[PDB]
């Protein structure tokens, strides 16, 4: 019912579109003030905030969220350590998107529940359409 | 089947890996040569060719081939010289993978039969599989 | 009549000068200020605007002019984009400069109407020239 | 009417297109070999020289052709000092192809006989194109 | 008193030096075979191992050696990764340099017991000898 | 006590932020005005000056100043130049932070009194550390 | 007793320190402010002014200059364009820097009497030095 | 009788022939392999080499020739290394070429003997020749 998207790139609004057609409470938050207001009105509640922020984490109630979805791409940095920061909050469910393999071994040494690799991830079901 | 991959990033090997594990024979196509490696381990034939050129994909004889899939990632110019050439080649079936929707909208007018996004299509498929 | 050019490099520039000289009204569209400068001496309305933003040629109101001539030179993929751009504005007429064969294919599938290569067709013009 | 080309690129290529297609004698010059192979198919002779070289210039005995096109323009110095050998050597016209505003001044000032600017001359005829 | 060293730069080779004058057993571990060589006069014993290689840090015993120092500084992703490694591999302490604060920020969170920042430390150290 | 610091990075800040705690007045000098204003909140005075101009060092009157360090770190070339200029402004003692022992000798030789190299200094730092 | 220098670089000062040392009247001309007012206190009369602009060149009566020195080297189509308005304006005696070989060469065919090519002749100079 | 000249450009070249057409034995070294075929043709021994390498220099023996000339123009911190090695290899005298002052002092400051700046030295060598 309730999900908070962290992360408003192309893959990340990408989620915010169809989580809201399924009727969904979704919160989108990004560092950028022009992505934010790209899915303010996609979103039940679009916010600008810096996710690294330990204390902003706090006050955006994210464990009350049944799922969080972290979708920074280019810097690893960020993605790795808003993924703990997500953890110590309390978040149950936390799924992470990362772009390279050696990015995908940290997540899931961290504690990440899914890590998404859009690029390995689409290259095996687009094989699978051209076979079928 | 012959599948024809052009492109041997994170999404090309992974197709070719698929394609090739379902039974498949693959040619695996870059310029570069350290990936061609990489892919001739496990696809049926890898071949070190620039495929923005006329003469080279008439020579790879891509109108063979049922299905073509073009994995050219950073370089949207050759994306879009190849998915062309492949087009001109007499190639039936043209899959193209495109970073942004204006790559997809002039890969639409070239004549790509089906154009992937993997960011979006990711984000959608990942915001499907959290609902359930 | 009123005529959109947009780039305003060597070629841009000629065609705005000839243009304005016959008593028609032309409109100077570019991203670097200097040549919008430059041309807005002599030309009708010169303007500094992105014609790859799909918004900014919706301010432009390109459907209006006639014909819009896109001379961009350097950056193909802006000349492709821009090529694009106007024919999905709703524009009659698209002349687009092309300096290589492989573009003026690719501009070809896009839609535009007159296609200008100026080393190809100036080397025919003086070949025919010396001979007459 | 016999014909001489230095300089085989885009513009080069197409005066000898056009000139071997209406029927006249065509002299190739290009110091690079593969442009001259790609044009020895069309011209009735295509060598690989070094134009800027004296004595190779008098031994390619260019006094004997009615005109001489140099279209070198990549290196505007290489298209200066060819102008002066050729009229050194004794060419009655010569016709220099120029890039820019400062060669074709230079060029005018050394003694070119026609100076042609490919981006501004072609622009001006599509202008004239346009308003009818 | 054994202690092992990972990642033999500059950093690296200065704790290896001090470290073998004061009389305690050093291994010296770098991906680069030239800086392990740097190294192999200057330690009691020098490998070449890929020190993010889960089975490879699992061979070298390090759970055994009193103290661990990794010295990767270049790629952050690398010294995360090791010292994830190195924690789950059962070494009591783990000593991680850290170029920037974004990175010192993870390894703490992480479980590095010191973290040392060159450039900071340094400064504060180079301050006080100015003071007196 | 006055200090002049030049270069705001890592080190120069760290020697800034110890010095004015520690009650003595600095001068934080760097090119980049974004790190000259962090500086200014807690540094004596702060001026956003280039210290490899002679006519611009002597309007800092360094020459007041009892140490002068330069913490130029990426640009060895301006680190150079600034000891130099320095010294023939006639500062007493110069402090310079050196990356390369090559660099750490070329200073030796202008006349540099204090050579700081952090990385090999913190590794020896933190060997005798881990020793007791 | 009379000459005039245009272009003001590290050549050019150094042949008007010396010319007006010797005590010589002196014309530097330079496009660029910053260099006119650098030599203004050397020279007799320092002229901004930019030498490539024919009508400027015939209002500074040259040709009453005994010799002409120009020093421009970035540029070689300025120094070949002064160099041809000069001898145009009536200059008997032209000297002319030249960076490079074809340079060197196209400013001899224009007719340069004398042509300066500083790193070879210091090259001679100073192994003429070492040899006695 | 015996000279070293380290670089091989313009001016490096020109000592080198001018000293072998004295009859002195010149040993060329560079590190572009082109320039030290062109050299090899006339110079008593040429190398390909890196001479801010310490174990390079000690190779070349440079210890044995009475003078060293230093030619590297572009890069000044090359010329300052190599100097410095040089020096410290125990060569007794030294010759560098400098583009600018400042490069000029910090060679002064290394050991240089003479310094050679071509631009300055032979504006007065033009000065004085246009004198008389
Ligand atoms: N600390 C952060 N907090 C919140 N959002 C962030 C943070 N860092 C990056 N982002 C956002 O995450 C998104 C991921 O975009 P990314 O793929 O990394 O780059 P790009 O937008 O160039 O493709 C961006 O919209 C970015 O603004
Ligand atoms: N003209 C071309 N012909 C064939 N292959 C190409 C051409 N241009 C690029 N490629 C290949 O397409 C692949 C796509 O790589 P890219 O998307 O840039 O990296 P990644 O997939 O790792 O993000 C590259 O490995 C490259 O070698
Ligand atoms: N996206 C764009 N929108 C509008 N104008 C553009 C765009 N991209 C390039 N231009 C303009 O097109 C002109 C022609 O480009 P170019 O061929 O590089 O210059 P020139 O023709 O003088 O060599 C340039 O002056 C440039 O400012
Ligand atoms: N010294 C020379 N003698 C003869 N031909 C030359 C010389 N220098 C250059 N050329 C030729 O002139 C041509 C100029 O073409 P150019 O405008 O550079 O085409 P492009 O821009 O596509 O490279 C080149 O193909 C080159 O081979
Ligand atoms: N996976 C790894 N395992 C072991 N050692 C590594 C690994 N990755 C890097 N290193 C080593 O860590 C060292 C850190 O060196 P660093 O100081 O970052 O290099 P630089 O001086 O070029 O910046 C490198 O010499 C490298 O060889
Ligand atoms: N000529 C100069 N005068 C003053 N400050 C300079 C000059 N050149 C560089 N700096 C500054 O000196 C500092 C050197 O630190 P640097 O190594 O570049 O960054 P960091 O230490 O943060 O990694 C930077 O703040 C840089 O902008
Ligand atoms: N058209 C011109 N008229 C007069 N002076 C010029 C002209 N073009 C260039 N110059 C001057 O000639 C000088 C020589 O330039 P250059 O050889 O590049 O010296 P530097 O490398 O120190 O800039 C330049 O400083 C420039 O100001
Ligand atoms: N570290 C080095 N060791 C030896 N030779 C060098 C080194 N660095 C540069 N050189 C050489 O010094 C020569 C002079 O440099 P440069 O001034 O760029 O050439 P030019 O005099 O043609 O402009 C270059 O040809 C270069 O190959
Ligand atoms: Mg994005
Ligand atoms: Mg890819
Ligand atoms: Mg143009
Ligand atoms: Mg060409
Ligand atoms: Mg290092
Ligand atoms: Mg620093
Ligand atoms: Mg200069
Ligand atoms: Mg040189």
């Amino acid at each position: 019912k309730q999900f908070a998207v962290i992360g408003l790139g192309r893959f990340g609004l990408a989620v915010c579109k169809e989580l809201q057609d399924s009727g969904s409470q979704v919160l989108a938050v990004d560092i950028n003030e022009d992505r934010v207001k790209e899915a303010a009105g996609f979103v039940s509640q679009a916010i600008v905030a810096n996710c690294t922020h330990e204390e902003t984490v706090a006050e955006l109630k994210l464990d009350d969220y049944d799922m969080v979805m972290i979708a920074i791409g280019a810097d690893v940095n960020a993605s790795i350590l808003a993924t703990l920061i997500a953890k110590e909050a309390g978040v149950k469910s936390v799924w992470v998107k990362a772009n390279d393999r050696f990015q995908a071994r940290v997540l899931q040494k961290i504690g990440a529940d899914h890590i998404i690799m859009p690029e390995r991830d689409m290259g095996i079901r687009v094989a699978r359409k051209m076979l079928d």
